């Protein structure tokens, strides 16, 4: 079947139609950093006609082979295409000078600050939220393992919560299509045998899990990652329920974290269980801000 093939999103070309005058763009403050580069605020003076100057996030290699990384984190970006639970591509600046991709500005931030700062609350924040985030984090997951994306760093500091409570992933670089890594909440085969898949994510899936319903715990709370740390995760060892996590979300961490990648559990799978986990009413109303964002 030579005259079918695969059609590698690397080696497509880039549309200018992303293309943004580096002038047009004011870069601020240092929002953070993943695993490469950082990512700044910034203005934008002509991006968006219903906004003018627009509030944006900027990723950007630091001053210190990651150039072409940078370049295709960007491919991969345009060719996703749009969802709501991702966050969006607004442009980027890749001509004469250094790469910068500029993203969608979520007001509310991270999920791991916010649950922190709405801790206390838990007795504003509620468990329907969390439910909520849960159901959103899958659907945006099916969408990328649809489009044959492996994002390799899901974890709460890349789920963004914006306007509306509405979430959103983000920081690729490290998503591959079908380097300092996030061990914690990688994939046993992943980690020994390097090898990803959307099932590995799956995994990362639970440990987001044990995230939100810890409410911003630090997963392996107090485990330094080391030769013990590995020989426990080879020999099985999981963490424990979070203190306000129900038996049944548990079981989804559970089945996420099976030692038998191809025994977790689908992010499409997924996605039915935690729907009924919440509200029937919940879905229409979040099939029509789905069809409102497009
Ligand atoms: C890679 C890593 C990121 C990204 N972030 C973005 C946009 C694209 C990103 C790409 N983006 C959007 N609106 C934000 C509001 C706050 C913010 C980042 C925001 O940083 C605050 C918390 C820092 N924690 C992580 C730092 C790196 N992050 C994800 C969050």
């Amino acid at each position: 079947g030579h005259e079918y093939i695969y059609v590698d999103p690397m080696q497509l070309p880039y549309d200018s139609r992303w293309e943004f005058p580096r002038d047009g763009l004011v870069l601020g403050r240092v929002l953070g950093s993943g695993a490469f580069g950082k990512v700044v605020e910034g203005t934008a003076y002509g991006l968006s006609r219903s906004q003018p100057v627009m509030k944006v996030a900027v990723k950007m290699l630091k001053p210190t082979s990651s150039k072409q990384a940078l370049m295709s984190e960007l491919k991969i970006m345009t060719h996703l295409g749009p969802h709501l639970n991702i966050v969006n591509l607004l442009g980027a600046c890749t001509k004469s000078g250094p790469i910068y991709i500029i993203i969608e500005y979520c007001f509310y931030g991270d999920l791991v600050n916010y649950l922190h700062k709405n801790r206390d609350s838990f007795l504003g924040l509620t468990l329907l939220d969390l439910l909520s985030f849960t159901y959103q984090v899958a659907r945006g997951m099916e969408f990328l393992a649809s489009k044959n994306c492996v994002h390799r760093d899901l974890a709460a500091r890349n789920v963004l919560l914006a306007q509306g409570k509405i979430v959103k992933i983000c920081d690729f670089g490290l998503a591959r299509d079908i380097t300092f890594l996030p061990v914690k909440w990688m994939a046993p085969e992943s980690i020994f045998d390097n090898l990803y898949t959307t099932l590995s994510d799956v995994w990362s899936y639970g440990i987001l899990l044990w995230e939100i319903f810890s409410l911003g715990g630090t997963p392996y709370p107090g485990m330094m990652v080391d030769s013990t740390f590995y020989n426990k995760i080879k020999s099985g060892y999981r963490m424990a329920k979070p203190d306000h996590a129900t038996s049944e979300v548990y079981e989804i961490m559970v089945k996420c974290w099976n030692s038998e990648p191809e025994k977790r559990p689908s992010f499409y799978h997924l996605s039915e269980i935690v729907e009924n986990l919440l509200p029937g009413q919940y879905k229409k109303s979040y099939e029509k801000i789905h069809l409102d964002f497009l």
